């Protein structure tokens, strides 16, 4: 019934912007860290009503112990990098490994997300991202929190993965 999703990735790749676009249908330039721990949205996916619970980690995410808590909480994870930020892409494998270690489980439902597809000066090619995703055996989705391209697709794909195991 309820799916706990956690969006992960480097500082400034668009984690909050993607979540807010999914929940509020608006693009933000900025946001305040909030007392609320998550946003919840009812959606219908493949004919079934589902509740998406997406953690709002802004602020407290800087603490590793808190990230450990978020990872234990999450059922599925969006691995987000920014297509104009090579380092954010190169760090994806570290984040993936950390999640697997914390959850004490190989193969945790994940989707690779390349965000900011609307911006110029792409430094990560689509084929690069697809190759990485293929190596993990997970879907790759290009997104823009600004234009909303791929946003619903990214989160719904993640839900479909989680649904196969819980
Ligand atoms: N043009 C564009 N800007 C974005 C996109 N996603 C996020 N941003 C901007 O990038 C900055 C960092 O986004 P933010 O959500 O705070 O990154 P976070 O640290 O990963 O949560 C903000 O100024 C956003 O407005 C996108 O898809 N396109
Ligand atoms: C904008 C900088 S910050 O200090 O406020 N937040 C940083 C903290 C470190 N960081 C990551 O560890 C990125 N990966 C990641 C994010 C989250 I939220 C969770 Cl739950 C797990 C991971 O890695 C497993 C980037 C932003
Ligand atoms: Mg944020």
């Amino acid at each position: 019934t309820e799916y706990k999703l956690v969006v992960v990735g480097a500082c400034g790749v668009g984690k909050s912007a993607l979540t807010i676009q999914l929940i509020q249908n608006h693009f933000v330039d900025e946001y305040d860290p909030t007392i609320e721990d998550s946003y919840r949205k009812q959606v219908v996916i493949d004919g079934e009503t589902s509740l998406l619970d997406i953690l709002d980690t802004a602020g407290q995410e800087e603490y590793s112990a808190m990230r450990d808590q978020y990872m234990r909480t999450g059922e599925g994870f969006l691995l987000v990098f920014a297509i104009n930020n090579t380092k954010s892409f190169e760090d994806i494998h570290h984040y993936r490994e950390q999640i697997k270690r914390v959850k004490d489980s190989e193969d945790v439902p994940m989707v690779l997300v390349g965000n900011k597809s609307d911006l110029p000066s792409r430094t990560v090619d689509t084929k690069q991202a697809q190759d990485l995703a293929r190596s993990y055996g997970i879907p790759f989705i290009e997104t823009s929190a600004k234009t909303r391209q791929g946003v619903d697709d990214a989160f719904y794909t993640l839900v479909r993965e989680i649904r196969k195991h819980k």
